[PDB]
């Protein structure tokens, strides 16, 4: 197996979201992964995965299970706070055939506390926290950044950092240990930068009224000619420069890019110049620039952008692109993802591991 | 320092976003991070470092930090490609002085292609993969998800993931490697779910009409009496029980959960019920239950929530709140970070690095 974890051993209990997304990467990477699940995925997140079956209910598949931990140098599982317990897989019976595992536990409100066993969802998360508050146009009730925050960036991404600091920590200590991974810290370190400008006047508590929010006319999405849209991230002077020069707009017939009391006139002389043409002309009017104006691509066209096709961002599989492994590594590469395929026998996953 | 980290050394060449992002986490979890700078930060980003500078542009800076990187794990930057190279500071130089260094480098575009000489900022980057244009109400042009999903949780995350799995495979190799993290690749692998989803029928182009991206009623936020919000995320039928029971709605008096045709019925049913208490008594209707329904808070009132207080999500800095250090360790535990303190001597480093 291809790729920098080549060599590592981990076991994942089935769950939904954070916790797959997380054995996933680790099976991108070049782990050895395998998925118990209850007795062909069509699931392209079930990628670089041995999928076996056992009932953790019963005495033979509790016994198998643990022979498989016995073994393995990573689990990760997703359930409620008590349901690994009274299995009889929780960390303190892993500990005693394998104390060299580390136990990865994905939730969203952590561990303990009085939101610990209740049920929830990303949107959930990251209401609690601040940060789906801030997202959306200010005349509007906040709109979801998909599961993209909570799930994944502040979810399976901490999962990961956490596995593979542990992982670091062993080579030292010789052991493991239990990795508290909850959505609502995750989220909370992702948006780190927002709570640091929160304390220097850099950001404010008001929706779509900062300069990464929407609130900025230099910083947001524009509608073409086409009913399509740019993005325009032109922050910096000179960037901002480069946007108004293509766009051919004098600098002195406009507001200053930072006086805030004129940028509703800003944005409308933006607006009425981006929607004089279709987004796709606006590519070649900026190309080769610094003007931070990009096309923003539906999911469908992305595959055809020479600049994702050039660098294989993407495979294609079973009528469908899907994302190479990241990030990139020059010497131990990842290959192409291993698609899903049928059960097999966990005596056999057993025999190959020893 | 304390944290799975202990012991690690990490030259951070000073720049904005995801590449300080990914230095604080690591810092965090107890490494030894050192940020070189050009000649006290109120920035909370900058905790858990050292800070000194040098001219690298020059042959004494240039040696001094060749000095530092010769001792170092893991190098962080994030300049256009090509600009280490020209400084005398490229992995190749690196690896004359260091054949173990993790040389992690932190771009939008990558290292090759059509863009990557370009400027950007978040936005534009998930412009190009599909991920801006999935974001906010069909009726309006997409709105940013802060710079949440390129420079965090598609950027800086994959870089810890990078470096955390390079130097696992370093432990068999006795050598390091190059880490390419690009924006454009790690944001694609956090939006995998959305992309295995469109290749079974679970996901459309369409804007704003999925099941997570406000177009379904049990997932998105309602405005209350008082013009604050609550999130609702009762996706499971049992979820979505719990909630109806709350708003003391008859199921029977109802359309089916899931009956899309009548999904605007639903929600004007469900908008009617939000709207008539303010968001603090649903919080305490909802407080306890699997109804999936949270109070959204802005960041100005997490830290009385009481999941948040118990948890110790967040420590004082500063004039606010700084997220704790996440995800959390059983055994060697993260301490309270330590606050951005004044420059020191580069020389001292070297000293105390040996």
């Amino acid at each position: 197996m291809a790729g920098p974890l080549s060599g590592l051993r981990v076991v994942e209990l089935a769950g939904i979201g954070p916790g797959p997304h997380a054995a996933m990467i680790l099976g991108d990477l070049g782990a050895d992964v395998v998925r118990i699940d209850r007795p062909i995925s069509r699931d392209a997140m079930l990628r670089n995965r041995r999928i076996v079956t056992a009932d953790l209910k019963s005495d033979q598949g509790l016994e198998l299970a643990l022979k498989l931990i016995a073994k393995a140098d990573v689990l990760i599982e997703g359930y409620r706070p008590g349901v690994t317990e009274r299995l009889g897989l929780g960390p303190e019976e892993c500990a005693k055939v394998n104390d060299r595992l580390i136990y990865a536990r994905m939730t969203g409100w952590g561990q303990t506390g009085p939101r610990s066993q209740q049920a929830g969802h990303d949107i959930n998360y990251i209401s609690l926290n601040g940060i789906l508050h801030a997202i959306g146009r200010g005349d509007e009730r906040p709109v979801p950044p998909l599961n993209l925050v909570g799930d994944f960036g502040g979810g399976s991404m901490f999962l990961l950092v956490g596995i593979l600091a542990a992982l670091w920590e062993r080579q030292s200590s010789g052991k493991g240990q239990v990795v508290d991974a909850a959505m609502v810290d995750g989220s909370s370190v992702l948006i780190q930068m927002m709570w640091a400008m929160r304390a220097t006047g850099m950001w404010t508590d008001t929706r779509g009224a900062n300069m990464l929010d929407g609130g900025a006319p230099y910083y947001d999405t524009y509608e073409c000619a086409d009913g399509r849209y740019v993005a325009v991230g032109a922050i910096e002077p000179q960037f901002y420069a480069a946007m108004l020069a293509g766009l051919g707009l004098d600098a002195a017939e406009l507001p200053p890019q930072n006086d805030r009391a004129r940028w509703p006139e800003l944005r409308a002389l933006l607006t009425e110049a981006f929607a004089s043409h279709d987004r796709d002309h606006w590519g070649a009017v900026f190309a080769n620039s610094d003007a931070c104006v990009t096309p923003v691509l539906a999911f469908g066209e992305v595959h055809n952008e020479p600049h994702i096709i050039e660098r294989n961002t993407f495979y294609e599989a079973n009528g469908g692109w899907q994302p190479m492994p990241a990030p990139r590594f020059s010497r131990t590469a990842s290959s192409q993802p291993r698609p899903p395929a049928a059960t097999i026998d966990i005596e056999a996953v057993l025999t190959d591991w020893d």
